[PDB]
């Protein structure tokens, strides 16, 4: 009896890894979810296709109020997996779900999977380079949620590049895009006026990253503000301090303005 | 025409996803090269066997040299596959090479797989409240670098924490180890005096992430400087202020003090 948690990776059912798969393939019981993030290359029943197991889904409720009374207590006389998009762990609250686990007295393993937080590595900007992350979240009433514009200054500050995750409310099937990002971000802008994210900044957007044609853009909000990045999911990216052969990628494979191969050091 | 930059994931040969596995089997040329890091849970034997292609290995100099005359020749006629440890362009100088297929006519399309710097997501410390990253060098001669202790104080000052990749000196296959990592910052801070990283400074030690039994550790430097970790790779994290949920994890599954909760949080 065992519980595993298996990241699925970042667009289809094929970017799991061999050893998720091998090991999701001979579990008694296999769960998911389906909700911390979206994989726009497949539909469940390809997966349970490729596992060859019928896959129970469970909701944000489901797993936050009663993961020990709906998945524990299987694992405790069966080998159990629980399917995540991406890695299971990460920009997710799931790791204190092992917690759960271990004081229903049920060991857990964790097979990761690629993340979108590694895969940005894609679009050239160093990946040592990237300082905190944050999240763009959608108002909510009379609600305008703001942190995540702090930690664009606070990184550009050091020079340092921003990964911004954007919202999702998969019930309603909602998936913000970057160009919904970056009008929260210029208004966000109006109201504390820090010169954080203006028309001029220059930004980064990855689309669908896992397909074998994820789009990748860089230039300035003014002029990607308006433009189409096709299918979510989206992430946006602020880059700090560039190298130059990180502008020179940005500038080849994508699309930025040739201008910002000069650096000002 | 097409150039597939394949990850192997973080330890093993299983750590590939279906997707990279699939698409290096219809390769018709495979390469790898090994001196960015190491799987050290296979051998290059079990990973060609996995594949059921034969590997040519290339050295640092092999790609930063010679990559267009050794590897884009052949994905001009055809399907070329050039395989890496972790998730592809996360090592800082091969999203260039991206650009050197581009000059040369040839189609390059990624495929991703786990990286460390999203599996550290399983010390149970968020995943956002990560930093710039860096690497620990071995000092040698009259040299002794330090940036990757500035690191640390810029992080920690803004309460993120420090992803810390270890020197390894991959063609010997000489690994650092946390032990090695924890004496040489006492060391530099013997030197600078920053109150940066001392004997009371609350560390994370993860080795063999991708393994199934994967040693994960917290707690002083005091008590771990001479702990043993088990066989590398080792990974170095200084957290910054913990969140209560990222303390409890680690005391709960990283057998980290009770102190932590009152001291750290
Ligand atoms: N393939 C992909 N392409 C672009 N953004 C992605 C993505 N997968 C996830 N994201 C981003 O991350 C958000 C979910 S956050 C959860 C991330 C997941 N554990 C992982 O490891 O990737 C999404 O709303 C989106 O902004």
């Amino acid at each position: 009896m065992v519980l595993y948690f298996i990241g699925l990776g970042l667009y289809d059912e094929r970017d799991i890894t061999v050893k998720g798969l091998e090991i999701a393939k001979k579990c008694d019981y296999v769960f998911a979810e389906f909700y911390t993030s979206l994989m726009a290359g497949t539909t469940l029943g390809r997966i349970q296709k490729l596992i060859g197991k019928e896959i129970r889904v469970l909701s944000r409720e489901d797993v936050e109020l009663n993961f020990e009374n709906i998945v524990l207590p299987l694992a405790k006389e069966n080998d159990v997996a629980f399917l995540t998009p991406g890695d299971p762990l990460v920009a997710t609250t799931h790791a204190e779900l092992r917690i759960r686990a271990k004081r229903a007295g049920v060991e857990s393993y964790v097979i990761h999977a690629p993340s979108i937080y590694s895969a940005v590595g894609i679009t050239g900007l160093h990946i040592y380079k990237f300082g905190k992350s944050a999240t763009v979240m959608y108002p909510e009433g009379n609600w305008f949620p703001t942190s995540y514009y702090d930690v664009i200054k606070e990184n550009a500050e050091r020079g340092l590049h921003t990964l911004l995750f954007l919202d999702i409310k998969a019930e309603k099937r909602m998936y913000m895009t970057a160009n919904e990002a970056m009008e929260l971000l210029l208004k966000v802008e109006d109201m504390k006026k820090g010169g954080v994210f203006t028309d001029d900044t220059l930004v980064v957007v990855l689309a669908r990253a896992g397909s074998l044609n994820p789009t990748i853009r860089a230039g300035y909000v003014k002029d990607l503000i308006r433009e189409d990045f096709g299918d979510p999911p989206h992430i946006l990216i602020v880059p700090g301090k560039l190298h130059i052969v990180e502008a020179e990628y940005l500038v080849e494979i994508a699309g930025a303005p040739r201008e910002i191969l000069r650096v000002n050091v």
